[PDB]
C-alpha cells in the first residue's frame, strides 16, 4: 500500500541530552508514534531497546540510520509524564499511586530478569498511555548488569541526584538491583506527597540525616499514611544489603491493601 512509510512531524514531546523527540503521525493509518533523533551511548539504547518486550516498558518498533541522525521508532505514550500527575506539595491519591507503584514494580521486576538495569528511574521517564498505563522510558543511560548468569558489579556514577541510592556516592562499587529499587521508592515518595525528600542521599545533606534519625513528623514524611511509610522504612534503607527487595515489596501490606476500584439503572 503506497505512502504507509511515510510519517508528518507534529509537535515536541521533549529534549534529549544530544537531541529532539517529537509525536510522528502515519501519512496513511494516521498511528501515532514518538521519534527520537540522536546527532556507544546511543548504540547501547538502541541494542538494550531491541531486547524489550513488555506492556510496562516503552515499545521499541526500531531505527534508521541517515548518515549523522539516527531516528528511534518508539511506543507514543498520550497520558504524557507520570511527573505531570503530581500536584506539588500534595502528591496525588493513595489509590492512584499504588496502582502506578504496581506497575513500576512490575516493569523494574521484567528489566531486572532479563539483566537490565534502568539507572535513571524518575517521573519524568514514566509514562502514560491512554488508558493511563505507566511505561518505563529512556534506555540512554541502561546497562546490562547479568549475562550468562554472572552478575556484574556497577561503578559508573549515574542518574539524578535526588533520586540516586547512597552507596553510589559511597562506593566504588555497588550491586545494580537495589540502586533500582531505591529510586522506585523516590518516587512513591514524590507520588504521595508531593515533594522530595533531599537533594542527595549524603550524611552533608540534614533531610536525609533526619530521615535516618526517624524524624517522621516533619516533611514530606507527615503527609504520608503510616501503611505506605512502612513500606519506604524498608526500601530507603542505606546499606543495600538490607534494603527490601522487589520479591518482599510484593509480599508488603500496603502493597497488597485493596484501594483502587458504562452503566444504565432500572
Ligand atoms: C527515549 O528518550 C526520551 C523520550 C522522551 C519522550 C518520548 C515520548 C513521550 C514523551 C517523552 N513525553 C510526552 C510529553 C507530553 C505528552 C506526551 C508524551 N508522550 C511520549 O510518549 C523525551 C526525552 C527522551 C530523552 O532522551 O531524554
Amino acid at each position: 500500500v503506497p505512502f504507509v512509510e511515510d510519517w508528518d512531524l507534529v509537535q515536541t514531546l521533549g529534549e534529549g541530552a544530544y537531541g529532539e523527540v517529537q509525536l510522528a503521525v502515519n501519512r496513511v493509518t494516521e498511528e501515532a508514534v514518538a521519534v527520537k533523533i540522536v546527532d556507544e551511548n546511543i548504540k547501547k539504547e538502541i541494542c538494550i531497546n531491541k531486547m524489550l518486550n513488555h506492556e510496562n516498558v516503552v515499545k521499541f518498533y526500531g531505527h534508521r540510520r541517515e548518515g549523522n541522525i539516527q531516528y528511534l521508532f518508539l511506543e507514543y505514550c498520550s497520558g504524557g509524564e507520570l511527573f505531570d500527575r503530581i500536584e506539588p506539595d500534595i502528591g496525588m491519591p493513595e489509590p492512584d499511586a499504588q496502582r502506578f507503584f504496581h506497575q513500576l514494580m512490575a516493569g523494574v521486576v521484567y528489566l531486572h530478569g532479563i539483566g537490565i538495569t534502568h539507572r535513571d528511574i524518575k517521573p519524568e521517564n514514566l509514562l502514560l498511555d491512554e488508558r493511563d498505563n505507566l511505561k518505563i522510558s529512556d534506555f540512554g543511560l541502561a546497562t546490562v548488569f547479568r549475562y550468562n548468569n554472572r552478575e556484574r558489579l556497577l561503578n559508573k556514577m549515574c542518574g539524578t541526584l535526588p533520586y540516586v541510592a547512597p552507596e553510589l556516592l559511597k562506593r566504588r562499587e555497588f550491586h545494580a538491583e537495589p540502586v533500582d529499587v531505591w529510586s522506585c521508592g523516590i518516587v512513591l515518595t514524590a507520588m504521595l506527597a508531593g515533594e522530595l525528600p533531599w537533594d542527595q542521599p549524603s550524611d552533608s545533606c540534614q533531610e536525609y540525616s533526619d530521615w535516618k534519625e526517624k524524624k517522621t513528623y516533619l516533611n514530606p514524611w507527615k503527609k504520608i499514611d503510616s501503611a505506605p511509610l512502612a513500606l519506604l522504612h524498608k526500601i530507603l534503607v542505606e546499606n543495600p544489603s538490607a534494603r527490601i527487595t522487589i520479591p518482599d515489596i510484593k509480599k508488603d501490606r500496603w502493597y497488597n491493601k485493596p484501594l483502587k476500584k458504562p452503566r444504565v439503572t432500572s
